[PDB]
């Protein structure tokens, strides 16, 4: 059996706060962008993943470092070596 579960559905995409859910469920009209490349900072969602890389051109950061395991960068070494450790189950190659 099924009892069921109800209660208040706030837009806190934007913070609008809304009772009726006829006009939410129209509400969200307007935030309908599934796009998974957005800028970092930026509110900006790109379609092709190019054209999210190239708007990073415009953000000055120098992050010449780059991790193997995960895409991620660091603007220093040191940085990376303490990113690094995350990496516990590191699967991979192992001689001995
Ligand atoms: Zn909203
Ligand atoms: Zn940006
Ligand atoms: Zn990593």
């Amino acid at each position: 059996g099924s009892s069921g579960s109800s209660g208040p559905h706030k837009c806190e995409v934007c913070g609008k706060c809304f009772s009726r859910k006829d006009k939410l469920k129209t509400h969200m009209r307007c935030h309908t962008g599934v796009k998974p490349y957005k800028c970092k900072t930026c509110d900006y969602a790109a379609a092709d993943s190019s054209s999210l890389n190239k708007h990073l051109r415009i953000h000055s950061d120098e992050r010449p470092f780059k991790c193997q395991i995960c895409p991620y960068a660091s603007r220093n070494s040191s940085q990376l070596t303490v990113h690094l450790r995350s990496h516990t189950g590191d699967s991979g190659p192992s001689s001995g």
